[PDB]
């Protein structure tokens, strides 16, 4: 696939399961475009989100609603969310594998930029 | 609210990173609130501003596409945030520590008791 | 049941061609070989797999990041990189340790499953 | 001119009194020890101060990592974190090894400053 999310959770060493992840396109005078919206589930490697969409030449904003896997478990966390911002500048094809790996009070993103 | 930011590739801090603030607005839009670059000067290794923190949801903005542009790589990111709930519980002591690599980094935030 | 991921943080892609070897451990200060080989990117697995299943104890992955980097003309802090961690405490579980990689740091994070 | 610095990841504070065993290699490719510490928070100075002269040579810095987590009642990933490096090779440096953890994941960097 095009685009790959995981979300680990690093307490647990394992995919953090029900997350809300909201993919957006930005447009002219800031707007951002709804481009893929879902939740994480899992078996076998595949323990995150996968579109079928390529990403065209842009600036792609992925949210995660971390506040809310957190609060789940009894913690309230320190970031509101975690927010993935980044440029898909490669106009031809191109594989992104974006991960963020979760912690009460701190977060780590990643991505994995192939060309198949 | 400190931010302490160092850069993976190079074993050093982040020299002159623009750090930017905002606090929230009604509007559900962004309100701005300070600005700031990191200055490596004795022992500080990041930009400590001089505020009056209030409660509410607060921003950082990292700028790390120009800080990796300006060494001659073509980063991932358009930037690295935290937002956050500042004081929610009386007054607390934070230290954003940012660690940068082009393609990753993670943001950690040290709460102490004031 | 093993699965060992290298990631370039530098240039967002895996570091290919890096040795890994992986070992038991005996006794204090004791290993005993249990697998080993290199990260090839053979589209989505772009790690190290192993046929080879855990039984219960230590395990060190030892990954020769110091290579990596020196054929790049980097020379980096770390000499190597290692990850040592207790196998099956539990019951037959398939792990997955993930190293991020630059040239000031690495940072290693593990999946367990099922 | 060696310092450990050592973040809790889950509690958002400094890793306290953790154990960091410091070992040089020797030219019979052992590990001698080589300094003694846990670390300490008094001030704003969140880890370890190790005071010896460092030779060129390569070094070894373990942190007990599982003792920390097994303390807060959490079965860690890792038996412990360690670094291997050489220093002093271009001559006298100032490293700071700093080191954030979760008890699935870590992280350390070296923060590598000329006197």
């Amino acid at each position: 696939c095009p685009l790959m999310v995981k979300v680990l959770d690093a307490v647990r060493g394992s995919p953090a399961i029900n997350v809300a992840v909201h993919v957006f396109r930005k447009a002219a005078d800031d707007t951002w475009e709804p481009f893929a919206s879902g939740k994480t589930s899992e078996s076998s490697d595949s323990h995150g989100l996968t579109t079928e969409e390529e990403f065209v030449e842009g600036i792609y904003k992925v949210e995660i609603d971390t506040k809310s896997y957190w609060k789940a478990l009894g913690i309230s966390p320190f970031h509101e969310h975690a927010e993935v911002v980044f440029t898909a500048n490669d106009s031809g094809p191109r594989r992104y594998t974006i991960a963020a790996l979760l912690s009460p009070y701190s977060y780590s993103t990643t991505a994995v930029v192939t060309n198949p």
